[PDB]
This record gives structure tokens, C-alpha cells and sequence, in this order.
């Protein structure tokens, strides 16, 4: 019951009697967390007006920060006695950091044979970003770089239909098994559905439940704010120019569309064209690496925003779409990522990963160039690494097996 | 630097800026159904000198689209591409004397001037007319970008598409524009049309806008990166029309009382700029009978 | 003075004057029988420095009407006597692109402005509208006699019995006015019209009346005598509409390639304006379709091109264009 | 009677008519249209029927159908009501040709439609229906020869 925040500040000191103010601001951040995050934001708004008429002119002083950080207290416990669920964090970067400059070596081909907007990137533009479950951020490369969310934004559109319209409406009309015919996938399984909402045929119809009624404008603004949301109000634009593109040059979707209705499979009173209008839209938003790894630890945590703590996502959308992704989520490569990798990731021909490891973290990889099935070289390297080298693959930690880097101790 | 004593000079904007902060406005452009999700509240300033200099008070930093402010930016851009003497060709030059809209052409049967609705799809549709879409967006928003000195450069989808499908009236004057044979030959309207919808989409800041309005008044070199964007007749062109024409029927009553050259914006927008001293930039959602943010141009007032 | 080596810039305007004397146009006036009667062969320009430094070359000596150059005048008699608030509310300041007839008033009832034939007749209504018809005359003539500094003013009877007899869109705007009741109250619309056909028919030659808008180049004060006719405030108020509403549809052309403050006029005339610098007046009887004469806006129209003398030149580098006064 | 369609009409005019674009779309920003109504499948509707195709031999009688109270003589069908022709008929007199529907009414009195075709759907109340076919049109959009014939 007692607020023992005043001997957790001696032992957050080294023990000397005095300390620089310079060595305060900087040098801070090695623990992880940022000092970007709402949470801990009164903290730094409040100290930049009393330093005017304060008397000393430069001081924080103990007494007066205890007093004024009282109800965000027990943050900060957890942040500096390293009882998050990532310990020792700076070996977990370090390992992180090598396998970046190894896989860096690697080179695919094939960056976008369509959508001319995507081939003209940087072949050579590589990074990484992981936003732990508990908002602890490390990113490193190219992560700054705005590219599209082409692909990514299914297993998210998809648990905003699930967790606003239930589990049992949604499936009426996307089977939920894979196909193993590509992406594109003009074909439907037996009971005359989309194989699953992570295929483009299955994409659409889910984009076609988020509220049909609606018009256009209030239909893409009402998943923004849930993506803005499940990011934590970070970065997020949305490219016109490849939105201009993938539209008068993206054929192969339309012919889905077409296709789909012709199937008579979307809800009743559904106009196809608004609904892939608005799968371009969605596939158009452009997030960074370190935005978009906030998203993949959304849905890692249990559909809730770590950096914020909002709760954004049905826990049963999440258990839904981290089923799905894992077997559906890379299409024909599902199988071999889930035998080296065994993660739920989601594949992008503007070479995102969204890898998610739950209850643990989830990262954001960028590689423009592809492989042969629509997934980047690089980035689906650096995943087969990271499994063998952190245990996270689902079927690891038996009950003893080897060493495999300390045993959550 | 052009202005010694910007220390005293915000001491005076500030003092401005609370003093209109007091009045109200009129509508908020609700015929829009995007435009009227804004809170009518937001009101911002700010300025970029020609040397560098920039400050700024209130709400900058909230995003908010140039529904109109893109007008003399795209002019700007084909001028300093085409020529005056081609581009001019196929619009006036002249001020129109009805409203915005202004389903309406003058005697030789070309648009009044490149800043009424009916001129701003005609130098839309003259800006690389031999490409796809994607490119034609990319062309503008790449000097758009080197003229904000590769500041914050967004796209607003959710007011796209909610003009694209409301936006009625525009789709009237192109298709009246393309009855009168306005546009160059092989030329489709309606990709000259969609183009004026993305650009009056694009999502700027005012710290985004100001530095891109003080290119303007630096003659195409962006302060704050050297850059040599646009040409020197071009931008000499753009202060002539956005003068006269900037404001559409509150030209005169700005003219008159301010005498700057400055473009309005439904979206509360007023790109305010200062020959060889500096470019500042508004923000107040709140417009007023003839298109124009109350806050904003009685500030500038 | 803000001029020196005067005769590198007189030899300059005088290579254009030549170069502008080929040009022929036509079309010299379509009414008012009197002005027709010009030798379409005229041409005559002339300058006056705001500090008195002044040139004329070609054919400055033959008076010519003062038709719709006295608007800007005319209304800075009335703005500064009656002070900008209550001038405005009978006249709007925004340009109406209907040309300078117009039988239109703008939405909230008011003329557009007062270059426009229906606003002239408005801010002319405004000008000691308790007094008879000479005093209203002569009031503005002792004004518009200090404005030239006591030069050459006379009045072309002949040109005022035409536009009387035959001025009649004149008329019809006249009790067009009257009907919407845009008048002040008591006031006699016939005599308040009448005043501005004789305003409209005073002669004055080039040189004097380069005089003019070099007196309202500066600040009111006339450059030849040093007098204060014109409040501040006037000349910046007409300034800023002869530059929007000075040419009427020609003024966005004009205000694009010349930037400057100019008014057309059927006889010719042209009273192209320099703030701080100078104070122009071109002649020439022949005019363009939109009422401009055709040599007057090729002249300012080359030497804006070579003087800097543009609203908006010296942005950073631009061309060399001469020494900008300095 | 002879009742047909010019699909090449049809697509001459979806791809080249475009001030009735500009209607179709500056009706749509006046809230012209009643509530819950596509202005597009209107506006299209409105080529459909401008093109279909009849002969004057069909045109006669469909004139007639007006004349005859809105029941066509030939079959005696009540296909039209009584208002609807006196509401009909009373527009074309004053509406029918336009800016010529003066010059008509003063010269032949008459409600008669014109048309871009050279037709000029002519009505004889309680006497009969005519149209008279002639391709070449004057400045206000009626045929040349028609309205000659018909004066
Ligand atoms: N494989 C993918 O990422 C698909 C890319 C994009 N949705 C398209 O179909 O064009
Ligand atoms: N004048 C404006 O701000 C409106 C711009 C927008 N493109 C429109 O015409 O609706
Ligand atoms: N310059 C002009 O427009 C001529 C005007 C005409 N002489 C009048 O008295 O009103
Ligand atoms: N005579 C007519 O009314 C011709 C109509 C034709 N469809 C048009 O739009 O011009």
C-alpha cells in the first residue's frame, strides 16, 4: 500500500551524492522504452514551465518529481527492475543487430513485375523495427522509409470486420482454409466462397462487410482510425500514387471482383466496385517500419495497443486472424515458412513482413525485392534466422532441450 | 537577413494572432461531407522568411488538405515546363467575376483565369498529358515536395473520395469544359478531372505550406533547402494571377485592404505571400459568405 | 533624384516610342462621333518623375478628352473628402469582367466598383451633391487643376455635347441606378450624370497630364508644385483599383505583363502609373477590342519588359533589366 | 408500328454528348432529382429513349395518339389518360421548339416537337397527328423544311 517510490529512486542512482544534468536526458533510452510514448508524456510537458521561477535554475529536484508522477508510478517499476518479458535487452538487440548485417548480404530479383509504382524503389532498402508486447522499441536500417501496406492490412481488415460484426457473420462468406493457388487465386472451394480472407478473393469480400451501408468517405475513415489506433497514433499516410496505380493497371483484381460477383457471394446489396475501391485504399496505406511494427504487437497482445494500453481488437479477432495468418497468411509459402519459421506473418509485394510473435513481440521487415511466390528475400531470410537463434519457433522449449540462450532466467 | 529583429516580430504576430482569436466565423463548409468533420476551433499561423526564418503559434502542426491552395503551386508547374505562351493558349488570364464554380467561359472560349475551377482543371490537364496516372501525380507532388523543402507532404484519402463522389459541380465544368473542345487534342478529361481531385487532396501542415509559400516570394529557391524549383517568369506569373485571382470575388476587399498576393481554400486555408520578405500561411476551418476563412483573412487583414 | 543619368533613360523610351510608331490598330471609337474625328496617325507619351524630372516625346501638345482617366481621380475626391467607410457603402471595390457599360450591380446591390461607367456615376453622385452644377464642376476642376500643378485644363464642348446627344448606355444605367435606389437619399440622379460627362469630357494634353499619376504616384503630394492634394489614403484606395478595375477586362492582361496601375480611356489615353518612380500618359487615338488603345499598351507593355518596373520583378536575380533606380 | 433502336446513335451520343453530361451532373449538385435516384442510369435512360428509332408512317400514329385524346385510333387502346395529354399538349405549344416555340404558335399555332433528326412531331388537336421528317435543321434546332411545310 505504502509508496515505496522514494527508495526506488536511490536505487535508481549509482549512489553518489550528486549527478550532472546532461547525463540524465541522454544516455536513458538504453533501457528500450522511448521517450516518445503518451504514457510517460506528462512527465516531460510539466518540467518546461517550472524551470523559469524555480530558484535554482537547472534542478528536477526528488521531491517534486515523486509528487508529480503518482498515478502513471507503477510504469515506471516495472520499466528499471527488468521485469518486463524481455530482459536484458541490449543482447537481445545485439543479436538482432548481426543477423541484420549478415542477411543484408543476400539479393532476390523480381521487385514488382505489375504496379508500376512499386517498381521504382530501392532495390537495396532493408530494415527492421520490433515493438515488444510492453511498447520496449529498437529499429535499426532503413526503418524511416514510408512503404506500403499492400497485403498487410488483410489480417487487420479482417479482424476489423470479426471483432465489429462476429465470427459467425463474417465466415458466411470467406472459407478459412488455405488454397494453395497463389494470391490472385481465380477460384473458389467447394461451398462456393473464397478460400480464405487472406487470398485476394477473400480480401475483397471482407473489405465488402466494413459497414456497407456507409458511404465511401466514412468507409475507409472508419479503419484508419482503428489502424491509427492499433498503431498508437503513429505514422500513418497513404500513397496516391500507387493508389492511382494498382487501379488502372491492377487487372487481375478486377477480374476477381467481377468474378466474385458473378458468384453472387458478396451480402445483399453490395456494390463490388465499392468494395475493391476500398481494398485499393486499404492496400494503399503507407506506414514505416517502426510504425508498422506497433501493428503485428497490436495483435500479438491480445488485441490490445501496447504503447497506449487502448484495447482496440476483440481478443477473439486476434485468436481468429493469428490462426488464419499462420496457415493462409504467405499463401504457397505458408508451409515452408511455418516449417523453418512456424510464426504468424503476413506476405507483401512492397516487401513487408508482419511477423508477430505472441506474447512476446512483433516486427515490421522491408525488402522490396521478391522471391518467385510474392515474398522478400531478405526479409523471409532474416525470419528463418531469428527462429533458430530465439527459440520462438511454437513447438520449442519441451521441457529442457539445450542451452537455446537463457531459459527465461 | 530580411528581417533583423523576428524576435519582436513574433511579439507582434502572437499578439495579433489571440487578438482574432476572439471572433467567431461563418459555415464550415458542410456541402462537403469530409470538410465538416474539422473542428471549426483550429487556428494556426505561420511564416517562413526567405532567409530561413520561421515561427510558429497555435494548431501548425494539425494536417489539413489544399483544396484550393494548389491552384497557383500547378500553374506555377506548368508554366515553368511549358511556357507562357502554351500555357496560356488554353486559359485566360483574366479574373472572372463570378464565384469558385463558375460554370462559365469568357468570349474567346477558354477559362476566365487558371484559378477558378474551370482554369484549374485546364492546367491540370497540361501537365504531361502523354502519361499514365500514377506518373502525373508523382510529376506534381515532386516539385510539390522540393518547394516545401521536403517537408511533411501527406494525402488526405478520406476527403479524395468524398469529393471524387460528391464533388458534382466539377464534374459539371468537365464536362462542359470538354464540350467546348478547352482541352488539348488527345486529351481525356477525365484523367485531367481525377488529377485535380489528388491534388486538391494533398494534406499539407502549416509549417508544410509556409516554406511552400515562401518559394513564391523568393522567386522558385525554397529558403530552407537552395533549391531553384521554379522558373523566375513562373512564379512572376503565379503572384500576377494569384493576386487578382487568388481570393476569387474577395480579390478586391483583399487587394484593396491588404494588397498581397493570397489564395483561399475551403478547407480554412490561406496561403499568404510577402514579395522578397517572407511566405505565411492560415488555418481556420471556418469559411465565410464567398469562400474564405473568416479568422484568416481578417487576420491578414 | 530617384532617376539619375536621365539621358540613358530617356534614349531608351525614345528607341521604343519608334519602335512602337509601326504598329497600327483600329477601330478609333464606334460612338461618340466627336472622338472619331481624331487623326488615327496621333501618338504621344510623356513622362514626370516624382521629383519633377520629367520627359515628353512625340505628340504631347494636342489635347485630348480626359474620358474614364478622371475616374481615379474623381473618386480620390471623394474618398478623401467623405473619408473610405462612407464612400464604400454605394460603390463595391471588386472588378466585375463584364466590360465598363455593364448594366449589372453586384450581389448586394451596389456597383462593382468605381472605374466601371456604373460605379463613375455613383462615386460622381458623392461629390458636393448640395450645391449647383457649377460649384460641382468647379469643385473638382480646382482639384484637378492642383493635380497637374496649374498645367494646361481645358474642356472639349465638343466632345461634351456628344456623349450627351449620343451617350445614351450612359443613360440607361443612369435610371438603372435610380430604380435600385443606389443613390444617396435627396440627391438628383440627372445632375449627379451630368457631372460625370463633363468630368469626363476635360482636355488635357500629355505633358500635363503626366503631371498627373505623378501626383498620385506619390503620396498625393504633387511632384511639380510640392502641394497635398490627395490624402494618403486616397491614393493607395484608387491605386489598388486602378490596378484590379483600371482597364476593366484588359486589367488582368494588363496587370500580368505590365503591373502597374494604368486606366483606359476611348480617346486614347493611358494613365500608366509607377508608385515612386514616375507617373506616365500615352495617346493614341486607335484602340483594341476591349477599349485600349493599341500603341498606348504595346509601349507600356515593352518598357515594363525592360525597366523592372513590374509589381512583382527583383524576386531574387531575375534578368538585368537596367538599373532599378538604383 | 415500326419501333426500333439506332445503337449507333446511342453510343454517338453517350461518347460525344457531353453538355448532357454536364446537366445530368449540374441537376445532381441541385438536388434536382427526387430522393434515392441514380442520376446516371437516369441520364442514360434519357440517350436509351432519344434514340429510338421510328418511321414517319410510326410517327403518325403516335401524333394521332395525342390528338385522339390519348387513345390511339388504330387500336383504340386507353394507353394515356385525359390529363395527360391536355398536360402534354399544353407544353409543346409553349415548350415544344424551344426558342421557336414563338414563330410557331404565332405562325401555326399548333403543339409540334421538334427534333435534332429533322423530325417535327406535329398535332392536330381532335383532327390528327403528323410528322414531317427532313434532316436539315436552321439555327434554333428545327428542321428547315419542316416548319416551312408545316407554316
Ligand atoms: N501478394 C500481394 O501482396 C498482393 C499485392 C496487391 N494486393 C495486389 O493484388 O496487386
Ligand atoms: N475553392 C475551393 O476551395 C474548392 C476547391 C475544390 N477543388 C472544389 O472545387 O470543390
Ligand atoms: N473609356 C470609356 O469607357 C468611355 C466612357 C464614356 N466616354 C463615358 O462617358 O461614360
Ligand atoms: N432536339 C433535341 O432536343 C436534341 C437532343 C439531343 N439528345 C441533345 O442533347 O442535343
Amino acid at each position: 500500500l505504502s509508496r515505496l517510490g522514494d527508495l526506488l529512486f536511490y536505487t535508481i542512482a549509482e549512489g553518489q551524492e550528486r549527478i550532472p544534468i546532461h547525463k540524465f536526458t541522454t544516455a536513458l533510452k538504453a533501457t528500450g522504452l522511448q521517450t516518445s510514448d503518451p504514457r510517460l508524456r506528462d512527465c516531460m510537458s510539466e518540467m518546461h514551465r517550472v524551470v523559469q521561477e524555480s530558484s535554482s535554475g537547472g534542478l528536477l529536484d526528488r521531491d517534486l518529481f515523486r509528487k508529480c508522477v503518482s498515478s502513471n508510478i507503477v510504469l515506471l517499476t516495472q520499466a528499471f527492475r527488468k521485469k518486463f518479458v524481455i530482459p536484458d535487452f541490449e543482447e537481445f538487440t545485439g543479436h538482432v543487430d548481426r543477423i541484420f548485417e549478415d542477411v543484408k548480404e543476400l539479393t532476390g530479383g523480381k521487385v514488382a513485375a505489375y504496379i508500376p509504382q512499386l517498381a521504382k524503389s530501392n532495390p537495396d532498402l532493408w530494415g527492421v523495427s520490433l515493438c515488444t508486447v510492453d511498447g520496449q522499441r529498437h529499429s535499426v536500417g532503413h526503418t524511416k522509409i514510408p512503404f506500403c501496406l499492400q497485403s498487410c492490412v488483410k489480417p487487420l481488415t479482417y479482424a476489423i470486420s470479426i471483432s465489429t460484426l462476429g465470427t459467425d457473420y463474417v465466415h458466411k462468406f470467406v472459407g478459412k482454409e488455405p488454397s494453395g493457388l497463389r494470391y490472385n487465386a481465380l477460384s473458389l472451394n467447394e461451398e462456393g466462397i473464397p478460400h480464405n480472407p487472406m487470398v485476394n478473393a477473400g480480401a475483397i469480400v471482407v473489405s465488402s462487410l466494413i459497414k456497407m451501408d456507409c458511404n465511401k468517405a466514412e468507409k475507409f475513415d472508419f479503419v484508419l482510425q482503428y489502424l491509427n489506433k492499433m498503431a498508437g497514433n503513429e505514422y500513418m499516410g497513404f500513397s496516391n500514387a500507387t493508389f492511382q496505380s494498382e487501379k488502372e493497371t491492377g487487372d487481375r483484381n478486377y477480374a476477381i471482383g467481377y468474378y466474385l460477383k458473378e458468384k453472387k457471394c458478396f451480402p445483399k446489396g453490395v456494390d463490388m466496385m465499392a468494395a475493391l475501391d476500398l481494398y485499393f485504399q486499404l492496400c494503399s496505406v503507407e506506414v514505416t517500419c517502426e510504425s508498422g511494427s506497433v501493428m503485428a504487437a497490436t495483435l500479438a497482445n491480445g488485441g490490445i495497443c501496447p504503447i497506449t494500453g487502448e484495447s482496440v481488437l476483440s481478443a477473439e479477432a486476434v485468436r481468429n486472424t493469428l490462426s488464419l495468418m499462420h496457415s493462409c497468411g504467405m499463401y504457397d509459402f505458408s508451409g515452408q515458412f511455418a516449417f523453418h519459421v512456424g510464426l504468424p506473418a503476413k506476405s507483401a509485394v512492397s516487401g513487408a513482413i508482419l511477423l508477430v510473435v505472441p506474447n512476446v513481440m512483433g516486427m515490421m521487415c522491408l525488402s522490396p525485392p521478391l522471391d518467385k511466390l510474392g515474398n522478400s528475400h531478405r526479409g523471409t531470410s532474416f525470419c528463418q534466422k531469428l527462429v533458430s537463434l530465439f527459440n520462438f519457433h511454437n513447438y520449442d522449449n519441451l521441457r529442457h532441450c539445450a542451452r537455446k540462450l537463457d531459459p527465461r532466467r
